């Protein structure tokens, strides 16, 4: 049953904290470096950042030391919130499952 | 800055699963009830999955059985993938790091 969605569900989240790698960067960039922080959003734009892959690909080809940054932060990014995931989505179904079900149920009355 | 990034990507999860779940009843249903199944895709096509609580409210006017085999399923397959799925996605991340590093690597020589 699991396995086969379990990898499916795995890639979407790489790609998912890939884009929220780029998006803590963008914001540190905004400050820190305004011209590097426009030139990744204009990339973004020529790049659908959902391709993870492809998008950092064609990005080694512009700026190396962006991706290099990107690399970095999501794996770092990644554990940090793994840890917890489980925990929450799980809870965060459950009560959205009871809300539902009891929405529906008064929603009749 | 783990906490807000976390909270966000459980979000987008419990999302993601409630599309599986969908994903998986259509499967089934294309056996034992063909006509479910058909009317099951349809929905999903005026109804953008990608906004699980409005899209589960919506159902709840056009069919209650299978909303509520929506909701005890996708639970369910997050029981089944969950656990397992901080363990795949940082293999996945250090992986990906690496071919990219590494086809840095092959670049600058």
């Amino acid at each position: 049953e699991f396995k086969k969605v379990a990898k499916e569900t795995a890639i979407t989240l790489q790609s998912y904290l890939t884009y929220q790698a780029v998006r803590l960067i963008s914001q540190q960039l905004s400050e820190t470096n305004p011209g590097q922080a426009i030139w990744l959003g204009e990339f973004s734009k020529r790049h659908p950042i959902q391709e993870s892959d492809l998008y950092l690909e064609a990005m080694m080809l512009e700026n190396k030391e962006l991706v290099l940054r990107i690399l970095t932060v999501r794996e770092n990014l990644a554990e940090g919130v793994l840890e917890f995931l489980p925990e929450m989505v799980l809870s965060q179904i459950k009560q959205s499952n009871g809300n539902h079900r009891r929405s529906l149920l008064e929603r009749l009355t």
